């Protein structure tokens, strides 16, 4: 029975592969705890292109409220100017007509001046006439 | 007395004379008058006349300052038709860029949670080799005990 | 002395001529009034046109303060969009380096399963060289 | 006893036969399962390996939505480009428009300043002509009665 001798081997060989099997065990889970975190950082980093991704939908949408009330108070003014354009050819009008009938009463007293020149040498004509009609 | 008669007719010949050469220059000197009198009334006719011709002068230039007030108000216009179709315009290509924009921003966010779920998975991964060292480890130090319970 | 007689036609031409010269002065004055009674309403067109004149000008100076504040509002947005996407880029490249160095843990880890492996055949057969040796 | 000691030694040679057909059955088990584990290392090793494989695969799909974010990005800053030019040239053109207006409203201020002369101008034409007609008319009756206080 010389076997005493030869399984105190077996007990030294059993441990020393048991013990690489937990040293490649305590080896690979420290890779794999560090590797596995990672996914915080990850996400850190998603959650902020989430939150940019947000900013963009905020300021699209500021902008586009503030052109359509630039667009609003820019259509007020050209309506008040187009008013205020009107009112000025309606004027425009209204003194061209008062020009030509001031043209008219000009006219008109310029031949009164003449009817009255005219009518004063009907006036002499017809006074003469009664002076050399008196010399009877 | 015929020779006093005679006299006495040359008196009415002269008494006539009297009232001839008086008559005859009244009548001469009134209508020495009426023929100047004619002629202011015709200076008169005349100096204003003047004046009504300068007065409808200004009609000519006051039409030129309307017709130029026309055309400022024309040059309004245009300038008013100008100005709104570059708003126009400008709006028109704005709205288009806002379109891309939003398709650009959403094509992103897909993108995001794709990353996401490949995080996700990765994560899976990580833990299923994990609980595989496990399963080794386990399974390693009992079959182990199964050996060292016969041969010792 | 038949004078009388012809002085009595004198009263009836000095005044007959004198009432034309006023009916004159008059017909013309009523027209001159008139004619220049046209005065106030050609001075009323004029303050008209004044005072469009003067709301171009008020609407001319409200359009300007307008885009030049819809201009300054659009800058604060360019700018904060500018931000952003600066932040955006950012992440973006601090997503690649992450993504590069799980991609060197990841091979190190092959690497580590491989070094197993191989250390693993180093056990077997210095084992064997053992159970080969205890042959004698 | 010659005979006796022979089959002694016979007992021996089946003694150590007892010893070594149970030690070679003993290193035949036992390196009959040496190898049987060097097995189980190597096929853990080649599952773990597959695991990490397909693990590190998603790296090229998670390049490829970073790749995706950057041209997103990229266009981002396209459209930003383009809304900057756009809005540069609109403000630049409604600038001359401004300017095209201020110059056309003055010199409308100008005809109607000009207008207003105009319009004081006739006035005193207007009055100077009605002073006429009453210089006319007062030097008219003051003649009357210088012909009037002789003849009658």
């Amino acid at each position: 029975a010389m076997l005493d001798s030869m399984q105190e081997k077996f007990a030294t060989i059993i441990d020393s592969s048991l013990q690489s099997v937990e040293e490649h065990a305590k080896q690979m889970h420290k890779k794999l705890e560090q590797l596995g975190a990672m996914s915080l950082p990850d996400a850190e980093e998603l959650q902020n292109l989430q939150e940019e991704l947000a900013n963009e939908r905020a300021l699209a949408q500021q902008e586009d409220a503030l052109l359509e009330s630039m667009m609003m108070q820019m259509e007020q003014i050209k309506n008040l100017r187009s008013k205020n354009s009107i009112s000025m050819s309606v004027h425009l009008n209204k003194m061209e007509e008062s020009r030509l009938t001031r043209n008219h009463r000009i006219d008109d007293i310029k031949s009164g001046i003449q009817d009255y020149q005219k009518l004063g040498i009907e006036a002499s004509q017809s006074a003469q006439a009664e002076l050399t009609s008196q010399m009877e």
